[PDB]
């Protein structure tokens, strides 16, 4: 029913992909430890979601931990589009060293089939990042 909110990940997300440590990716959903930790090139990490076409993003957030030192994300770019070849920047977020819950998207009025969370920088220029979970709430249309 249009307008009602959703919090069941599997009813909103068709697929979840990550740039590295693919075997750990499911930790982003339930938020358990040890969390997803990238194993790739500095500033090139990403998480990509495909969203079912009757779901708008009501809330999208990520959980970080200041105790992670140089694994803590510090600069994140969120993009969305109708294909992975059509991603446009939606928001650039500068994370502060003491942040824990990081808002990424809210109250989207446009449908995004693909959403990308790109970790462009980590605290103290760490190479890899740790993200302790994603929070997704959807609105049916």
């Amino acid at each position: 029913q249009p307008g009602m909110l959703l919090d069941s990940w599997s009813r909103m997300v068709k697929s979840l992909n990550v740039s590295s440590s693919v075997n750990q990716a499911s930790r982003l959903i339930d938020g358990s430890e040890p969390c997803w930790q990238s194993s790739g090139s500095q500033g090139k990490h990403w998480i990509r979601l495909e969203i079912f076409p009757d779901v708008l993003v009501h809330r999208l957030k990520m959980i970080v931990d200041p105790a992670d030192s140089s694994y803590m994300p510090s600069l994140v770019v969120v993009s969305g589009g109708n294909s992975l070849n059509n991603l446009i920047e939606l928001k650039t977020i500068n994370i502060n060293p003491s942040d824990t819950t990081v808002p990424l998207l809210n109250d989207c009025t446009e449908y995004h089939r693909y959403i990308e969370i790109a970790i462009k920088q980590c605290r103290s220029s760490g190479i890899d990042c740790k993200i302790h979970g994603l929070i997704l709430l959807g609105r049916i249309r």
